[PDB]
């Protein structure tokens, strides 16, 4: 979407940031993990979008604020891979190793 940006608006819930489908990362913890929006919420005064973690389908979902979301950009990246390569053994604790 390009174009100017004026329209006043009513005091009605925020409106979120980012977009249904587009790549981002959640924050699960002490690492980042890749992540997609699957549905952007608003209640309690926050806004929030249902993560999916790519790494295993379905894998107990949850829902997340506009803080703990990114917009995958370079800047955002800089730290998910400082911390993925930060912590290897932690990152791996947990998943099934395989597929060598």
């Amino acid at each position: 979407g390009s174009s100017g940006s004026s329209g006043m608006a009513p005091k009605q819930d925020p409106k979120p940031k980012f977009q249904e489908g587009e790549r981002v990362l959640c924050f699960h913890g002490p690492l980042l993990y890749e992540a997609k929006c699957v549905k952007v919420a608003i209640k309690d005064k926050q806004v929030k979008y249902f993560i999916h973690y790519s790494g295993w389908n379905k894998n107990w979902d949850e829902w997340v604020p506009e803080s703990r979301v990114l917009k995958y950009v370079d800047t955002n990246l800089q730290k998910q891979r400082e911390l993925q390569k930060a912590n290897q053994e932690q990152y791996a604790e947990g998943k099934m190793r395989g597929a060598a």
